[PDB]
């Protein structure tokens, strides 16, 4: 994980998203960001949801 770059996040990056569903961590992608809400939608890659997450609370991009 990138800790200290764990706050900012652009559109298009790639990340990691805790799904509200399963609580659990999946990749997701940076589709759109309210820097006002400091939040983000990102797509569940492989899946194709779409969730809204913090950016605060995203997670590193996966790469294993
Ligand atoms: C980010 N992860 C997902 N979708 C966006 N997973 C969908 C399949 C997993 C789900 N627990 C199921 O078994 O239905």
């Amino acid at each position: 994980n990138t800790a200290a770059s764990l706050q900012q996040w652009k559109v298009g990056d790639k990340c990691s998203a805790i799904w509200s569903e399963d609580g659990c961590i999946y990749p997701a992608t940076i589709a759109s960001i309210d820097f006002k809400r400091e939040t983000c939608v990102v797509v569940y890659t492989g899946y194709g949801n779409r969730e809204e997450q913090n950016l605060s609370d995203l997670l590193s991009p996966i790469c294993e």
